[PDB]
């Protein structure tokens, strides 16, 4: 029982922005996963996980979308740059890494949780182990097969004096540099028991599945690998990358550190805005394994204003907070934010679209002085208004052959 | 006994449209494999498997034909693009890798095929101890055999009570003695007391019997590695591969982490469309090692149509069930189907004739909304009629660009 296509989207809508379709498509993909494994043996393992090919500029969300999705969808993710496989050093054995990498990034995942579940027998057996101290009851147990509920009582009223009143430094009822104490034992006896419920197999075999079955790969700049003109050079080695991918894509088995895997039931997400080339130029074989094609729209002034603030920890936020530490306090007005955004955009349009990123520069650049002369004006309060903004930037933005340096 | 020529074919056109000849070829080969078993020892290990070279455009079948056959025959198979062996290929000098890989899967196969071939006990024997911890059998039993079917009074009750209701916190028996939950323990013991019957030795030695005997390879893109001349630069590099491959086809042995395998009798299937080169152009020794040459022709719309239906588990067929999963029946009209096919075809006749591959796209994009707006439809009913396809696709198929982007 997973989230409905729209249900998924909503979750994405939380920490993200536009790219709706994108969210939609990615969502769908997630959904199908369920439908897939919910039929008959024949197709059960005969339906190829539809792979998305994100077609948009500057990892403006796409990167995140994929990230977020796989996260909430709870599954092994992995960002891999296409080009990262072109040229000597690491080629064929490096293309297969993708999996390997992920697989590991998975085995680590399956661990950070395989312990969260057994996070009981740790502190419970960590306290009870050091609970067998102070004043013992008797030494007559296992004598009855139906009567055992009274003799053994060293903690039937001492378990509370080990919760808040643990302390101590006892031991029981060449290398040494650590002292054992119920105060630290209540916390250290955990590392011990937490290492008793860890079966490398129940983790290995667990991850391997939660990978070759729920894998999400994000191939960035896939468009790069495509082609150029007629006298292609490192491209005859580029296409190779593509080819070298097919296997994992088309579905296959690769040798890992914790065994072997199956890249068939895996989900991949190509990416990159195609300017020089197009999905069409892409290698048919692969171009065919990359179904769901989604067009990612640019970013609007509005969008910015949002990312400029909305985020749980906006860039404007932490900044005011940073200025705060300096005793100085700033005021990010809705009047200026618009201008802030109003700027970022202008630049992106004038120079070259990038989105989000543009901000860091435009903001930091506008907040120049303030950042510099802080204690030089500590205490008082400053207003970041639409006029204050333009007052600074205004010029720059206009001067194209320059903005390409400070922004 | 194995299927006669057409006997194979029949089971072959089960997922492939036309191109029978190739099937025949692929079929015959399969048959020969057995004929050899009849040809008395004298000519036993004195007979080549006779390998085939498939020659045809893109997305026309080849591949499938292979697998389908490989599957229909139950034998470790593996596709492989030569290309990943040329141009500064330090690994391209590892053409033997092939078997090393065909053996890897060869491993998986028999293995996984062993888990199912031995799972009737895998589960049973598991829950046993479970129930055994549930109703601890009495000590010292008086041999009567039927006296074990008696505890079933409560036992069976419990057993039946377990094949549904569980999640009880127990503890059972480098063995065990851990206190978890019957849920996990059921699958832990299901495995612990599962791998009891495997025999890694005879197992790993069972797999080789496949790769060595029942094994198939699909040397892909052979056409690439061929010729041109006038300054023999990358030429004496490509051809090389061919030679490097010979031994495998010819018949040699390769070192694998699993042992030694004899490519003597193995089905290698070279292929690719020689729009530029020609089989003749290919190195002779090989040209001669590829005795069976068959041609594949481009699929026509009619074929497409057929492809969207007749084939067992056709896209639509899948999509039908796939949609039905979200509790909603769809219906493609003989007219709509035509459209899809037509659509698909049209695109190929303006951008790139990627053949059959085209469909997957077309359709999937045709079912955009539906695939998304699913949960809500639940119980609803919709027919993908001509006027439907034509509504979504027509628009696209009309203009280029897009198609080259999302098709
Ligand atoms: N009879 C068929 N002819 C063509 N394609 C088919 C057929 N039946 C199913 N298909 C689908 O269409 C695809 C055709 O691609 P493939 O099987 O690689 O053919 P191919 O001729 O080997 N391709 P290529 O190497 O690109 O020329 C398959 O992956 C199937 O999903």
């Amino acid at each position: 029982s997973e989230m409905t296509p729209r249900e998924i989207v909503s979750e994405l809508d939380k920490h993200i922005i536009g790219q709706d379709n994108a969210k939609r498509s990615v969502a769908i993909a997630l959904r199908n996963r369920w439908r897939r494994m919910q039929l008959n043996e024949e197709l059960r393992h005969e339906v190829t996980p539809k792979n998305i090919l994100m077609i948009g500029p500057t990892g403006v969300g796409k990167t995140e979308i994929a990230r977020r999705l796989a996260k909430l969808a709870n599954a092994p993710f992995i960002k891999v740059e296409a080009t990262k496989f072109t040229e000597v050093g690491y080629v064929g054995k490096e293309v297969d890494s993708i999996i390997r990498d992920l697989t590991d990034a998975a085995v680590k995942m399956v661990r950070v949780q395989a312990i969260e579940k057994n996070r009981y027998r740790a502190e419970e057996l960590a306290e009870e182990r050091i609970l067998d101290v102070l004043i013992p009851p008797a030494k007559n147990n296992w004598g009855q097969t139906e009567q055992q509920q009274e003799p053994s009582a060293a903690r039937q009223a001492f378990r509370k004096k080990l919760r808040e009143g643990q302390l101590d430094d006892k031991e029981i009822e060449k290398q040494k540099a650590r002292k054992l104490k119920i105060k630290d034992a209540m916390k250290l006896l955990i590392e011990e028991e937490a290492a008793k419920l860890v079966n490398p197999e129940e983790l290995k075999q667990d991850a391997i599945d939660a990978v070759e079955q729920h894998g999400i790969v994000f191939i960035d700049e896939i468009d790069k690998i495509c082609k150029r003109g007629e006298s292609s050079g490192p491209d005859v080695s580029r296409e190779g990358v593509q080819r070298d991918l097919l296997p994992l894509v088309e579905g296959c088995t690769v040798s890992t550190k914790h065994g072997m895997v199956k890249t068939d039931h895996i989900l991949f997400i190509a990416s990159g805005a195609f300017q020089i080339a197009k999905p069409s130029d892409l290698i048919p074989e692969l171009q065919g394994r990359l179904p769901i094609r989604v067009e990612l729209q640019a970013l609007t002034t509005s969008d910015f204003e949002r990312i400029l603030t909305e985020p749980n920890a906006s860039i404007t936020v932490q900044y005011k907070a940073l200025m705060a530490t300096e005793g100085v306090n700033i005021e990010f007005t809705d009047s200026g934010i618009k201008r802030i955004a109003e700027a970022a955009w202008q630049v992106n349009e004038s120079t070259e679209n990038i989105g989000a990123r543009r901000l860091h520069t435009v903001l930091e650049r506008l907040m120049e002085e303030i950042s510099y002369d802080a204690s030089d004006l500590s205490g008082q309060n400053i207003t970041i208004d639409a006029d204050y903004v333009s007052k600074h930037l205004d010029a720059l933005v206009a001067d194209e052959d320059l903005s390409r340096f400070i922004l």
